[PDB]
C-alpha cells in the first residue's frame, strides 16, 4: 500500500485509539472494507508478557496490529463465539501512505481529537475489517458500556452509591463537570442489558434522544445521526426532522418504527447477554482488582486478605479485569436491509450484528482506572445533598 492509494480512503470516524477509513475505490480487494489505523497519543511490557503468558502466539506478536488480531482471535473469540466477531486481516502500509492519509482526514476530525493524537506513522501494518455499515443499508452503532452493578466486599463504606447507581450515570456528572458533554444522558445501560424487551426499547429511545458517543446511524455508510468521531448534543427538533427524512423509502410509512425495529433486533439476537457475562468478568470491581495489580508488578500496595493470594490467582483476576474492560468499551453494529430477520408497515428486515473495538487494554492502565473510579464516586458523593 502506497502514498497514492491514500486518495481511495475516506474518513469514517475514530475512538480514543484508532482512526477508521472506508474504501471509496473500485478495487475488488477493498470494496466493503474499512481500514483501521492506530494512533499515537502524546510491544508488550514484561508484566504484560507474564499476564497474557497463557497464549504464546499472543505475546510474541511483532507489532500492535497482529497483537489486537491475536487478542480477539485467541482470547476474545473463545468467549463471544465467532458469529459476530471479526479479527480483521492484516495489510502492509508505507510511511508516506499514513502520513498522506493523516494529512487528508484532519479537516473532518474533531479538534480535541487532533490535539490529543495523530496517526502512528511508524507502524508498517494496519487492520482491514468489513464495513458493517454495508450489507439500501441502515446500520446502527451502539456503545452499551457497563450494564451492571458492582457488589464487591472491597467497596468502602464511604462508597455505598456504587452498588446502587450505574457507573455510566455517575460518570455523566463528571463528564458534564469538565465540559465534555452538554447535558446529562437519558441513557441507562441497566435498561439495555436488563434482558427485558420493554426496557431495551426504553434504552433505544433514550439513545436516540441524547446519543452522545453511544449511538450512531449510517445510511449506506454516511452518518445520519450521532457525532462524527465524537459525542453529539441532544437530538433537537431539526435533527429529528432530517433523520426522519433520511428514513423515507427504507421504513415504509418512521423514526418510532425505526427504534422499535432496532429494539426488536438487539433483544431477539440476545447479543447483549453474552457481552454482559464477559463484562462481569470484573468480579471484584477496581477497588478490589487494584490490590492484585500491585502484587502482580511486585510493588508495595499504596492503597493499603486479597494480598494473601497465590500469584496465579492474582494474575487471573487482573487478566479477567482487562478482558472485561474490553467488553465494557466495545461497540455493536447492526446492519439492516429490507432466522435473523425482524418484522404495522408489514415489512420484514434482515440484520447482522457485529462486535467492533475489542481492544486489549494496557496493564499500566490499572492505575488510572483506579484514579478515575476514585474521582467519579467522590464527585458523585459530594453532589448528593
Ligand atoms: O474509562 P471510560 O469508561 O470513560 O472509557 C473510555 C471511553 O470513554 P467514555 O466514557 O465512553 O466517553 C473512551 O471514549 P472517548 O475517547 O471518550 O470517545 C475511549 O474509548 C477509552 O478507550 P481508549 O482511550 O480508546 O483506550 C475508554 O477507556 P477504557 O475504560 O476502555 O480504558
Ligand atoms: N467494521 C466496521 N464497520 C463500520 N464502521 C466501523 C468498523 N470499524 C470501525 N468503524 C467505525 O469507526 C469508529 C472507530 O472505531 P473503533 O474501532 O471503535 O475505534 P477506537 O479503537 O478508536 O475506539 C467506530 O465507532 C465505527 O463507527
Ligand atoms: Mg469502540
Ligand atoms: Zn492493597
Amino acid at each position: 500500500l502506497e502514498e497514492k492509494d491514500a486518495s481511495d480512503w475516506i474518513y469514517r470516524g475514530e475512538g480514543g485509539a484508532n482512526l477508521v477509513l472506508a474504501y471509496a475505490g473500485s478495487s475488488p480487494l477493498f470494496v466493503g472494507k474499512v481500514i483501521r489505523i492506530q494512533k499515537a497519543r502524546r510491544v508488550l511490557t514484561s508484566d504484560e508478557q507474564h499476564l497474557w503468558r497463557e497464549n504464546n502466539e499472543l505475546i510474541s506478536s511483532p507489532n500492535k496490529e497482529v497483537l489486537e488480531q491475536r487478542y480477539v482471535q485467541n482470547v476474545i473469540i473463545p468467549l463471544l463465539g465467532p458469529k459476530h466477531v471479526d479479527a480483521g486481516v492484516r495489510v502492509s502500509v508505507s510511511k508516506e501512505f499514513l502520513e498522506c492519509v493523516d494529512k487528508k482526514v484532519t479537516k473532518q476530525r474533531p479538534l480535541w481529537r487532533v490535539n490529543a493524537a495523530n496517526v502512528d506513522t511508524s507502524h508498517d501494518s494496519a487492520l482491514i475489517l468489513n464495513d458493517h455499515s454495508l450489507f439500501d443499508c441502515i446500520s446502527v452503532e451502539i456503545k452499551p458500556k457497563c450494564g451492571f452493578l458492582p457488589t464487591s466486599r472491597f467497596i468502602g463504606k464511604e462508597n455505598i452509591l456504587k452498588t446502587s447507581v450505574s457507573r455510566f450515570k455517575m460518570h455523566q456528572l463528571l463528564k458534564l463537570e469538565y465540559i465534555e458533554i452538554s447535558e446529562e444522558s437519558e441513557y441507562d445501560p441497566l435498561d439495555l442489558f436488563s434482558g427485558s424487551k420493554e426496557r431495551v426499547l426504553e434504552a433505544i429511545k433514550a439513545l436516540y434522544s441524547t446519543p452522545q458517543n453511544n449511538f450512531r446511524v449510517f445510511l449506506n455508510g454516511s452518518l445520519i445521526l450521532g457525532g462524527s468521531g465524537e459525542s453529539t448534543g441532544r437530538t433537537s427538533p431539526e435533527i429529528g426532522y432530517a433523520f426522519e427524512d433520511a428514513l423515507k423509502g427504507f421504513i415504509q410509512s418512521r423514526t418510532e418504527c425505526f427504534l422499535q425495529l432496532v429494539s426488536d433486533a438487539v433483544y431477539g439476537s440476545g447479543v447483549l447477554d453474552r457481552l454482559l457475562e464477559i463484562q462481569k468478568l470484573d468480579k471484584l470491581d477496581i477497588e478490589g482488582a487494584i490490590h492484585c495489580y500491585y502484587d502482580i508488578i511486585n510493588q508495595p500496595c499504596p492503597i493499603c486478605s486479597l494480598h494473601a493470594l497465590p500469584l496465579d490467582e492474582s494474575l487471573k483476576i487482573v487478566k479477567e479485569y482487562l478482558i472485561a474492560a474490553t467488553a465494557k468499551d466495545c461497540s455493536i453494529m447492526i446492519s439492516f436491509q429490507s432466522g435473523d430477520y425482524v418484522s404495522p408497515t408489514n415489512q420484514t428486515f434482515d440484520y447482522k450484528v457485529h462486535f467492533i473495538d475489542l481492544s486489549l487494554k494496557p496493564l499500566k492502565r490499572m492505575e488510572s482506572y483506579y484514579k478515575l473510579d476514585k474521582k467519579i464516586i467522590s464527585f458523585y458523593n459530594r453532589k448528593q445533598k
